[PDB]
């Protein structure tokens, strides 16, 4: 998309960018003025503004100053001074254009004649740049076009010195032909280099001193910006000099750059009561232009779009917005909202429509007052669930609320609402049943949608053959066919993919646009693939030109940019054309009609699709050729194929707003190439009441969507009065077609059954699927995650550690902070013992195997069990079952002894009584100092004073303090009953503890052994005794 | 139910190409166990058909056979036989 910058920017742009041997002057040489400014600060960063006379003009993107008198030429700084009051900040009106002034621009003054007064200017076409040069430039430069000499660079063509000098410099003096040539040809660089597609230097003035731009009006192509950024900077493009943005407006265009979806959003007169909010910009453009047309051209107040699949949360942004600025007034008469637009191919409407739903459910109070009647009509992607969700909502909330469906004409609820009507070489053939095609990146929803429309149209074998992903290995991915399971093979390179499959003739590209280009190129190289289609929006027009000059070269025709695509019933779709298989059902899209349509809207495309099928036999092939300046094909190509195509009867064509594309089918039907009927509207008949430059632009006079109807109308082409009235006039020239007997309908043949997908099944609660497992500690799924029903944010606020965690997902308890604090010593004391145990013995030579971090510490872990490890559980079981049987500690050990069992948790291999553990002290202290009750620990102290009283080495292990201590804390806080406490007990809890604490010195041996560089380990044979049989 | 009358679609989250257990026989790689034992196969060619779905040649088993009876054991010294022992010492 073109935008305009302002002078400023593109005067300091140029003198940082150009590169001449031409001697510039006045680099970076000027002052901004606006009024909220000082202006000590602005002479003294500024020393050349006393040095010379001085220059200003207003920079606020308006021309003609010179034939208005808004510019003081020859007035030095204190008359620009006096010359800003009574201008600056004050109204100004250009043509029908009314607004303040907040920038002016100072520079030096220049003396000169009308004698080197230059106009040099470069602009964009789709065939490459046009340079036109005139010497006599300035205010008198008249028809510039026409005596301006005009030079065509094209593209991929250098702009050479000698062109210049001829083709160029014919009228120039010739003591400044030379110099000039060089700075036109710099200049040419300038433009080429940043992404320009307009850019006028008027005047240029040139002398023996240097060159001077007095002047530069700059149009830049701002989807470039992913690869200018860093030249541009923080580059700027104003609005149009007129009404002020509104901050509303402005939050829609900041929603614009969210995502790759757009958001539109333009003011007239917010006092108005018809407020429409449509999806599709096609739709926006055919709403408008059928309420300006049955008389509501000044009572409209908004005109906007929502498109590219916008999410939920962005249209609860853009509803929120339309309807706090709807609720600015009070309009006695009554206010509208009209809301909807086409059936989207890809946009899901359920949740476009929940976003809308559950914005007007908290606008309820603001707006019930106003008496707001809102009418939708909408079609799409779970449509029939979200318009009866909308109706649920409204007839809750209690709005007036009208639900229609796709069986409703799409601007028949404009005449509901304003009372009019009562509320109830290139190929001629791309495409066949044969088509294969490759399809650029991971796209598996659409290629499912190619594969049920396939299926439904009776295809022999899947439209597509292979898809291309650079950033996978070779694969196959799993696909449906019918009901049928079916394997599509996925290469990381388009070389192998196209080896594996000749049969393959198109190109499907879903790569975004910074890929797009490339991929293209690539595709080209392979003489195969005759149709490329790129879905990407927003390429730079410069690389799209690219595009289309070497598939020009090559005969492949292009689907051009920023396109959903195409569909050919009964033999192909391209992506996500025509939506879901429910929309290809309705609109019978699945076997040939007798209608082939162009269009530049995906979403228009699928109105016509819905149109032709209601009012006709159906649709024998559409395109939508993208909403890019430059389409890869045009609609007239595509007229020209149809044409050239026995299958079609007539042909239909939506155009739209600027351009002069219609008049080469005028061309074309005036003369006798064009000779089936023709049915073109062009929309956007309201663009003339708009006072703006919105922009998919008006340039000229006759590119106006009246000017072209009219044109195509005494052409011979069948032109409705309106949108309205295309359907009628399609049913009569179908049926007058019928009637002369050239269109034989066919029978309707019923189309094979797709089997219902599971999911959707299960989202409409149509079946009934038992779940086969069964969960309670972590809830991934969500906006946060959650640790057994406390988020992980609060988990983190309520400063629990490790073992608040350990409490929440191995006890689903919120446990004290005492209880989490024993954990984690728990866990520190038990973190490691040594190398020489059997775990971390294991470890270390699974280490030193080279083997990995989880096999060794796996390795390790493996060990643990009964004979290592184990006597944490062991101690907590016998302990607690000696103190529940109610014996005595003296019973206890006594029966301990005479079963043969040595009591766990008990013993020492060195330290006794008056040689403490010393890590046994730090637990039982913590422990006695923080638990609320320790009844097992302190039978648990009885037992060890017996037993240290039979030798002194027989105390409480580590072992046995923890178990005692962990049924403790179990038990006696007060998050377990008594039977969750046994049952975890049971269960292995404090198997969990150690494992989990050991696995921290386990993981501690093998990085060690790794930073040791041990090598493999082998047992020493001395060590081994072998004793084998003598001989079996 | 409804997958039965084939009223729904649900894509399959695992594949598999070696054995067949549902059906009235056992399936070794589209070769029923009763003619796994018929020709005579032993641990070779079961071990052909469950790695690499093939019907190996006699002489192919047998040296797949010999090659898993030579690597057998190499000791208790080596790094794998001394874990496999430490494991089992520890009662585990
Ligand atoms: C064109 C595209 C597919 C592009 O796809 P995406 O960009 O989303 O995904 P990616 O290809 O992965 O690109 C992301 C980049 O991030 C990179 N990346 C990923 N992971 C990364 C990582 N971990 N680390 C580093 N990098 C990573 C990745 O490598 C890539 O890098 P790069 O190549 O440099 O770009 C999509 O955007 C688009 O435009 N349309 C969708 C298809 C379609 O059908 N359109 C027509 C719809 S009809 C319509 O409009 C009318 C209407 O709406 C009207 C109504 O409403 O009624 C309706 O419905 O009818
Ligand atoms: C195969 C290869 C390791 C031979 O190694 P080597 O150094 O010649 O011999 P080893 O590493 O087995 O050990 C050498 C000595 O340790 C002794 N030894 C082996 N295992 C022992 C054990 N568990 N306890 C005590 N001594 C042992 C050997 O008897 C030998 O004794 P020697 O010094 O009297 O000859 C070496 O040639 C090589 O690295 N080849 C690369 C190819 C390969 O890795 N093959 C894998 C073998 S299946
Ligand atoms: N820096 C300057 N030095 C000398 N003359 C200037 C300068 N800037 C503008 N002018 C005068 O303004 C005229 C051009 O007006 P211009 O700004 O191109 O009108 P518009 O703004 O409508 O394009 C020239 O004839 C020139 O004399």
């Amino acid at each position: 998309s073109a935008k305009a910058i302002s002078e400023q920017t593109g005067k300091e742009l140029l003198y940082k960018f150009i590169c001449t041997t031409s001697a510039i002057q006045n680099r970076f040489k000027y002052a901004r003025v606006t009024p909220d400014t000082d202006w000590a600060r602005l002479l003294q960063d500024h020393p050349w503004l006393l040095s010379q006379n001085l220059v200003v003009k207003p920079d606020q993107l308006i021309k003609r100053r010179g034939k208005l008198g808004l510019v003081g030429v020859n007035l030095t700084l204190d008359g620009v001074k006096s010359w800003l009051k009574p201008r600056l900040g004050q109204e100004a009106t250009v043509g029908k254009a009314t607004g303040f002034l907040k920038n002016f621009l100072i520079e030096p003054f220049v003396p000169h004649s009308q004698a080197e007064e230059f106009y040099v200017c470069i602009y964009a076409t789709r065939e490459g740049d046009y340079v036109l040069f005139h010497h006599e430039g300035g205010v008198d430069v008249g028809d510039v076009d026409a005596k301006a000499q005009k030079l065509l660079v094209g593209v991929d063509e250098k702009l050479n010195p000698e062109d210049i000098k001829k083709h160029l410099l014919v009228h120039a003096p010739e003591d400044k032909k030379e110099i000039l040539a060089s700075f036109i040809s710099g200049l040419f660089n300038f433009y080429e280099d940043l992404y320009f597609t307009y850019l006028e230097i008027n005047p240029l003035v040139v002398t023996k001193d240097g060159v001077y731009v007095l002047d530069l009006a700059a149009k830049v192509d701002a989807t470039a910006d992913y690869i200018c950024k860093v030249k541009w900077g923080d580059i700027e493009f104003p609005p149009p000099f007129g009404r002020e943005a509104y901050p509303e407006e402005a939050y829609i265009a900041d929603l614009d750059a969210k995502s790759g979806a757009s958001l539109k959003l333009t003011l007239l007169n917010p006092k108005g009561r018809i407020w429409t909010m449509v999806a599709g910009g096609g739709a926006s453009v055919v709403y408008s232009d059928t309420i300006c047309d049955l008389g509501g051209v000044n009572e409209l107040a908004n005109y906007g779009e929502y498109s590219g699949a916008p999410s939920e949360q962005q249209t609860y942004d853009y509803a929120k917005t339309i309807l706090s600025l709807m609720t600015r007034e009070k309009h006695p008469d009554g206010k509208i909202l009209i809301i909807g637009g086409s059936i989207a191919n890809f946009t899901n409407v359920a949740a476009t429509f929940k976003g809308i739903v559950r914005a007007i459910r908290d606008y309820q109070g603001p707006l019930k007052e106003h008496e707001v009647t809102i009418f939708v009509r909408r079609g799409g992607p779970n449509y029939q669930e979200g318009l009866r969700v909308m109706g649920e909502v409204g007839k809750t909330t209690g709005i007036p609320i009208h639900v229609f469906g796709t069986e409703t004409h799409m601007t028949a609820i404009v005449g509901m609402a304003l009372g009019h009507r009562p509320i109830p070489g290139k190929s001629t053939t791309l495409f066949s049943r044969h088509t294969k095609a490759i399809v650029w990146g991971m796209q598996t929803r659409a290629v499912q949608g190619m594969l049920d429309f396939d299926y439904v149209c009776s295809r022999d074998e899947p439209s597509v053959a292979a898809m291309v992903y650079p950033f996978t290995g070779d694969h196959k991915q799993k696909f449906y066919w019918g009901h049928k399971e079916i394997l599509i093979p996925v290469f990381k390179n388009m070389a192998d993919a196209m080896r594996k499959h000749p049969e393959v003739d198109v190109l499907i590209n879903f790569a975004s646009l910074r890929s797009a280009y490339d991929s293209t190129m690539e595709t080209m190289n392979y003489a195969q693939i005759r149709t490329i289609a790129i879905i990407a929006e927003g390429i730079p027009e410069a690389l799209t030109r690219k595009l289309i000059k070497k598939a020009d070269q090559k005969g492949v025709t292009i689907i051009g940019p920023a396109t959903v695509g195409g569909i050919k019933p009964g033999c192909f779709k391209i992506g996500n054309t025509g939506g879901m298989l429910d929309n290809i059902l309705a609109s019978k899209l699945y076997r040939p009609g007798s209608v082939a349509y162009v269009s530049r809207s995906g979403g228009m495309s699928n109105e016509l699709n819905n149109i032709i099928s209601r009012t006709t036999d159906g649709v024998y092939e559409g395109v939508a050729i993208g909403g890019d300046r430059y389409p890869g094909s045009t609609f007239m190509d595509h007229v020209l194929r149809y044409q050239d195509t026995p299958g079609v009867k007539m042909i239909v064509v939506l155009g739209e707003i600027g351009g002069t594309e219609e008049y080469k089918i005028c061309r074309g039907i005036k003369e006798g190439r064009l000779t089936k009927p023709i049915v073109c509207w062009c929309i956007g008949t309201c663009a003339t009441m708009f006072s703006s430059e919105v922009q998919a632009c008006a340039n000229q006079a006759s590119e106006t969507a009246v000017a072209k109807n009219q044109a195509l109308k005494e052409a011979g082409v069948f032109v409705p009065r309106s949108f309205d009235e295309l359907g009628e006039i399609i049913q009569s020239v179908y049926e007058d077609l019928v009637a002369n007997g050239v269109i034989v309908p066919a029978q309707e043949v019923p189309p094979p059954t797709v089997p219902m997908d599971y999911s959707w099944a299960r989202e409409l609660g149509l079946i009934r699927k038992p779940a086969s497992f069964m969960t309670s500690i972590c809830d991934e799924r969500g906006q946060e995650l959650i640790y057994a029903g406390m988020p992980i944010t609060e988990v983190f606020k309520e400063e629990m550690g490790i073992g608040g965690v350990l409490g929440l997902l191995w006890f689903q308890k919120r446990l004290p902070k005492y209880s989490c604090q024993f954990i984690e010593m728990c866990l520190m004391v038990t973190a490691d013992h040594g190398p020489a145990v059997s775990g971390a013995h294991n470890t270390i030579i699974c280490a030193r195997a080279g083997k990995d971090l989880v096999s060794s510490l796996t390795s390790g872990l493996l060990t643990i069990g009964d004979r290592f490890g184990g006597a944490l559980d062991a101690a907590a079981k016998m302990f607690s079952k000696a103190f529940d049987s109610g014996i005595i500690p003296m019973e206890f050990v006594n029966k301990m002894k005479k079963e043969g069992k040595l009591i766990m948790g008990i013993g020492h291999r060195v330290k006794s009584i008056n040689n403490p553990d010393m890590r046994v002290q730090i637990l039982k202290d913590y422990v006695r100092q923080h638990f609320p009750a320790t009844p097992l620990l302190d039978y648990a102290l009885e037992v060890e004073k017996i037993t240290t009283s039979k030798k002194p080495n027989l105390i409480l292990n580590v072992a046995g303090l923890i178990g005692v201590a962990f049924v403790d804390m179990l038990r006696n806080c007060g998050s377990f009953t008594r039977e969750e406490a046994d049952e975890y007990i049971d269960i292995g809890a404090l198997n969990g503890i150690f494992v989990l604490g050991r696995s921290m010195g386990f993981i501690g041996h093998y990085l060690d052994q790794k930073r040791l560089k041990q090598g493999l380990y082998r047992h020493p044979w001395d060590d081994i005794s072998y004793v084998l049989p003598e001989h079996m």
